[PDB]
């Protein structure tokens, strides 16, 4: 068997067999298939794609390259969650503590941000003393003890994916359905959870720009989980504009706290209660989705949700007192606004542009090795559909430097006003079970 | 600039500027741009393509990587020739010494194997001691003192093509009009010859499957040569089946010697006379094509062509005695035969698959650093039109290993049979001047 012949099969739009795919992955991981042949195959896939069966085989071959986490030591159904990537995506910070406050065992690994998309790991680090580099044994202890653990994606699992993603990053082959599906699922399956709830983002701030692309991505990932016995489910949500109002790290943590206390943005709250209901239901902690939601709503109203957040924080080294005293969180020295040109209605608020603007401010990194300024970011004041008056603030920039024209300009490039009322996009497009 | 930003430009269907193209070729050649990024770019070019302008800029960039030769010293019209690649193309081995025997100065650069297609540089290395990498100064001194020279690149001439050619060969990025055109033309330009006769293959065994595709590639190349003051013409020959019988390296050289003596295959002899007469006419060594043709047929019968072949070999270190005794040429330890499943007529033939099978036997490389076997290959016994009976041998395999059921099945699958008679396909289709 020759790698070149297989690249050719893909180039000509033919389907690779499971045996060919397995041969490829192990050869790439062990070094017998050089990067120059893998990069060519990756570009061929970017243009030709894969069948649902091909993508499944690619995923299993990557799972095989590493070790599998045994979480049996934790009794009951363990639930995992994962977003495809977005802007202002505060979800996990709220969802995790919320579902664990009603008894759901949350076993979750996350990643850091890069480019115009944020990372939960980076947001968690804005909390004084929080540790994300947790081992397999520390992880199990945390879940058994508090019912939740959100840690960094510890080396060791799926080495083939770590290698391949790095390659896709320098060859412009990141945004490919087959490569995105197999990347995310290989990690969740290797992580060990019994149930997996996926949040597939669609729009300008996502990898899947078109709705039809998002549907195909959610579908193949759900199918992949069910093939190996995991209880998988997915929602397709809006990312044409940032979720909530805050975009950053310390600012997104403050938004998470206000939401858990019952005073957050309507879209963030609705998304969490919807994703949460599925997590609770799948963990068999409530008879139906309606009962599961009532529990979550009661948990917020009672104060159990915010209590579980503090416990979550302290358990990993976090300074829990930042919850009732937000001022202990990193603060930016400067604040300035972006005002509306004229009266009208917001029609566009491009997530990718807002994402890049935040990154330039210091809330994101251009390359993996870069350090983040945890205090800076952008807080939006209006969303698509909202009426605006000429001279009214549309966004506030939080910075540690007074010269921010490059940021203000990117934010202005994101907005488009209309003289007539605009139709608001749906927060949730569809649910795949 | 950043290579990844350029791969992404081409990936999205945009055209690269002259400056970007030169920057890429420059960086790749000095080693600052890694093979995996270049192979990713080459695959994006395969799907998205390039404009007439982009293709010309690429061609010149690769010429500018080395130095262009000045053949003024040599008196008269110096001629060059090149094929777009095929299966069993022994052409150059016969045609080179043939025309050179009648007074036409030959200054040619060739390449090694490329995908399912053979390479004259590899075929010539089958001859004991034959050097294919002589200095530019020795190249000029050889075309003068002998009136012929066939060498390989990477000798200060087109360093970029040397690299990109080897990479394309093992990454399945060989069949792109802009990569083929720029590869061939950059060599013809850097070589320094006045006239250029191109042999554009069309059919299954070629990169250009349909006539329209082949006509398009001939046009692009002929226009590129004229644009720089070269007498450039092209001929579109058939490759819907291998040329002659032999397919390999040492096996094709033996076919060359047999043809140069007037004992060779009709289709191969014919093609060499067609292309050869064009070379003599453009060199002004004959009043017309027919006179040039009859001048070639005379060099064969007189034995001046074969005597010219021996002188050619010895001039570049080769062993001339190999013509006398084909036993001095590399031989394969094993012999196997492929036979007919039923009686009938050879209708079609997947020539590319027959070329790949030969490469599987070791006639071609699987990775860049690979070492090939010059003794292996395939020898057909039946062609399109011929009548066959069950059990009759269609071909004979030459292997360095006993087990070849993989190769034996690929060849058998490539040769289709039929109940009714079938016409022999035409050797020449068109002529572009
Ligand atoms: O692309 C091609 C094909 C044949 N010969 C070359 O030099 N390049
Ligand atoms: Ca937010
Ligand atoms: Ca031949």
């Amino acid at each position: 068997m020759r790698m070149v012949d297989l690249i050719a099969k893909k180039r000509d739009g033919k389907a690779l067999t499971k045996e060919e795919i397995e041969w490829i992955v192990r050869g790439y991981t062990n070094g017998d298939i050089p990067d120059y042949q893998m990069s060519a195959l990756a570009m061929a896939i970017y243009f030709r794609g894969m069948t649902e069966e091909e993508t499944a085989a690619l995923t299993m071959a990557m799972v095989q390259s590493g070790e599998m986490l045994d979480l049996s030591s934790i009794r009951g159904v363990k639930v995992d969650k994962h977003s495809t990537g977005g802007v202002g995506d505060t979800t996990t910070l709220v969802l995790g503590p919320l579902v664990a406050s009603v008894g759901v065992p949350v076993a979750k690994m996350s990643g850091r941000g890069l480019g115009h998309t944020g990372g939960t790991i980076d947001k968690l680090e804005s909390v004084p003393g929080f540790h994300v580099e947790i081992s397999k044994d520390e992880f199990i202890r945390l879940v058994n003890e508090n019912g939740i653990a959100i840690i960094g994606q510890t080396g060791d699992l799926t080495p083939a994916d770590k290698k391949l993603y790095a390659l896709r990053d320098v060859t412009a082959t990141v945004n490919s359905i087959p490569l995105i599906a197999s990347s995310i699922m290989s990690k969740k399956i290797a992580a060990g959870a019994d149930a997996i709830v996926l949040d597939v983002k669609t729009g300008a701030g996502a990898f899947m720009k078109k709705l039809d692309e998002a549907r195909r991505l959610a579908r193949v990932m759900v199918d992949i989980g069910k093939r190996v016995g995991r209880r998988t489910m997915a929602v397709i949500s809006d990312m044409s504009q940032p979720l909530g109002y805050a975009v950053g790290n310390a600012l997104e943590v403050k938004e998470a706290i206000e939401t858990l206390k019952g005073n957050g943005p309507h879209d963030l709250t609705e998304l969490c209660l919807t994703l949460g209901s599925h997590m609770v239901y799948l963990a068999e902690k409530a008879p139906s989705l309606d009962e599961a939601r009532r529990l979550l709503e009661e948990a917020i109203r009672s104060g159990a949700a915010i209590a579980a957040f503090k416990t979550f924080l302290a358990a990993q080294g976090g300074d829990a007192s930042v919850v009732d005293d937000l001022d202990k969180l990193p603060k930016a020295a400067y604040t300035s606004t972006v005002t509306a040109a004229a009266d009208g209605y917001v029609a566009e608020m491009a997530a990718d542009d807002i994402g890049t603007a935040a990154m330039w401010l210091g809330a994101g990194r251009a390359k993996k090795e870069d350090v983040i300024d945890l205090a800076v970011g952008i807080v939006l004041h209006k969303k698509i559909g909202d009426r605006v008056q000429k001279g009214e603030a549309l966004a506030t920039i939080h910075s540690n430097r007074p010269d921010v024209l490059d940021v203000k300009e990117k934010i202005e490039a994101a907005i488009r006003l209309s003289p007539q009322p605009v139709a608001r996009p749906p927060l949730i497009y569809e649910t795949i079970v």
